[PDB]
């Protein structure tokens, strides 16, 4: 009930308002972060693990290398990839609380913070991707950047 708390949906611009700011940000002090210090100490949660290993079991064609470093927006806008992080999001909703807090997420891990190589994405799909990219080493990079 809109008297009451929770529930409060302004407007969508009210939404992409909050999410804006908060995905640029994100994105940009996750890079200050590496540069500083290695991705590996850096917790994304207090479940960060077991994300990882959920997101191997229930897809075991992401746990390849080249399907960790990087994806295509098209490939999630799928009828049936929409509906996999929704079941993914059924899992981590008994723990990830702010699952939809909104992030700006890379699509190639190797890939820098551009236009065509970042996807607007939400934190339950930023934490999935971006634990296996940090055990996989593959934004290691950062860390070696100036």
């Amino acid at each position: 009930m809109s008297t009451f708390n929770a529930e409060t949906a302004d407007n969508l611009e009210d939404i992409e308002k909050q999410f804006a700011v908060v995905a640029v940000e994100q994105a940009e002090t996750y890079w200050k972060l590496l540069t500083s210090v290695p991705g590996s100490k850096l917790r994304l949660t207090k479940f960060d693990d077991e994300i990882y290993e959920n997101f191997m079991e229930r897809f075991p064609e992401y746990k390849d290398v080249e399907r960790v470093k990087k994806f295509t927006e098209e490939e999630l806008k799928t009828k049936e990839a929409k509906e996999r992080w929704r079941k993914f999001f059924t899992i981590f909703e008994k723990k990830i609380e702010d699952y939809n807090f909104g992030t700006l997420l890379r699509t190639d891990a190797s890939a820098e913070y551009g236009q065509f190589t970042t996807c607007f994405v939400v934190r339950l799909q930023f934490y999935a991707f971006e634990i296996a990219r940090n055990k996989h080493g593959l934004n290691d990079w950062i860390v070696g950047q100036k």
